[PDB]
Order: structure tokens, then C-alpha cells, then sequence
């Protein structure tokens, strides 16, 4: 049911990712990169498993998932965390654990673009996604 979300995404937009990557802990040397790249985001299924890959000139994940399965992964800044994946009334929830911490990634489809929403702390930011051909 994942379904419009999928394919290749490019990053158009950006708001607070600063502020959401030091809630996280990032250092500056790694925030100064991060806030001039633009990822690319890849999300593919093969029946219920979910790839999504994330790739840029400066970091680059990868996770397999099953939705509403935990899985364990390792983020782009290298937290150890427990995950899950999960559709919540038409967006795709992604929610991480560690250290009694949590951090929610959330996509949404806004107008044909995929708006990604994350929290940390009080840090909220909003980063905008297009789709390619
Ligand atoms: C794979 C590209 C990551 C770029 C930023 C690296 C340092 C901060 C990482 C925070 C967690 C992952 C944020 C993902 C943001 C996104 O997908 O647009
Ligand atoms: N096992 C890991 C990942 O879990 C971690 O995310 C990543 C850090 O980002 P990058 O690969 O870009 O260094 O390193 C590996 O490839």
C-alpha cells in the first residue's frame, strides 16, 4: 500500500536540518557538509520488503525493511538503533530507538512531491523531495 511513494526522489527543499542534526549530537564539520548536499532517495519494493537507499556525495545508507517488522540499522551519522516502518493514515512513519531516545522520519505525498518530516527533541524539520523519471 506503499505504492505512490516509490521510485527516485532529489532533494528541492530544506528547513531546520541544521538544528535537527545537533538535537542528534552531529558534530559541526559534519552539519556544515550536510546543509549543502542534496540526496537522492530511492525507495523500491519487492513484495512486502521495502529498499530504501540514500545517496549523495557525502554519506550513503541503505535498509531493507518489512512494514510493522523492527528491524536493527544503522543511520547516516552512526547510531545503533531499532527501527520500524509503518503506514499511518497514507504517510510512511519511520520511528527509531536508541538510548531511550527516539527520532520520527515521516513522508508524506503533498501535491505529487514527498515531503519528509523529522523530529527529534523539539527539532522539526521539513525537507522537500521530487520525483524523477
Ligand atoms: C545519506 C545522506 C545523509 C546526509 C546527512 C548526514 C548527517 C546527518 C544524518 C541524520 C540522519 C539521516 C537524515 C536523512 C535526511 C534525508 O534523507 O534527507
Ligand atoms: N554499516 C554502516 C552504516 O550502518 C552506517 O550507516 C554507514 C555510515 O554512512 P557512510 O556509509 O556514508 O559512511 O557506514 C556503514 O556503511
Amino acid at each position: 500500500m506503499v505504492d505512490a511513494f516509490l521510485g527516485t526522489w532529489k532533494l528541492v527543499d530544506s528547513k531546520n536540518f541544521d538544528d535537527y542534526m545537533k538535537s542528534l549530537g552531529v558534530g559541526f564539520a559534519t552539519r556544515q557538509v550536510a546543509s549543502m548536499t542534496k540526496p537522492t532517495t530511492i525507495i523500491e519494493k519487492n513484495g512486502d520488503i521495502l529498499t530504501l537507499k540514500t545517496h549523495s556525495t557525502f554519506k550513503n545508507t541503505e535498509i531493507s525493511f518489512k512494514l510493522g517488522v523492527e528491524f536493527d540499522e544503522t543511520t547516516a551519522d552512526d547510531r545503533k538503533v531499532k527501527s520500524i516502518v509503518t503506514l499511518d493514515g497514507g504517510k510512511l512513519v519511520h520511528l527509531q530507538k536508541w538510548d531511550g531516545q527516539e527520532t520520527t522520519l515521516v513522508r508524506e505525498l503533498i501535491d505529487g512531491k514527498l515531503i519528509l518530516t523529522l523530529t527529534h527533541g523539539t527539532a522539526v524539520c521539513t525537507r522537500t523531495y521530487e520525483k524523477e523519471a
